């Protein structure tokens, strides 16, 4: 009930890929944007735009490449 342990990470696969390639402070802003997205206070296009700005194209490509080589389902 308090601080539960689960094999699956609460954060999504996309976030996990970026998290391992980005600073924790930077993720704070990303996480904040995510809350806005969940609250529908942010447009999805805006989220992607901001996400791309935060991660950078050089990181987005790496994330995309990782996702392509991700044989999990």
């Amino acid at each position: 009930t308090t601080r539960p342990k689960s094999p699956w990470m609460p954060f999504p696969t996309l976030f996990a890929a970026i998290s391992h390639k980005v600073a924790e402070n930077d993720m704070l802003l990303i996480n904040a944007d995510y809350q806005q997205l969940r609250d529908k206070k942010m447009t999805r296009a805006e989220f992607v735009r901001k996400l791309r700005v935060i991660v950078g194209d050089d990181l987005l490509r790496s994330t995309i490449t990782t996702l392509q080589n991700q044989p999990k389902s």
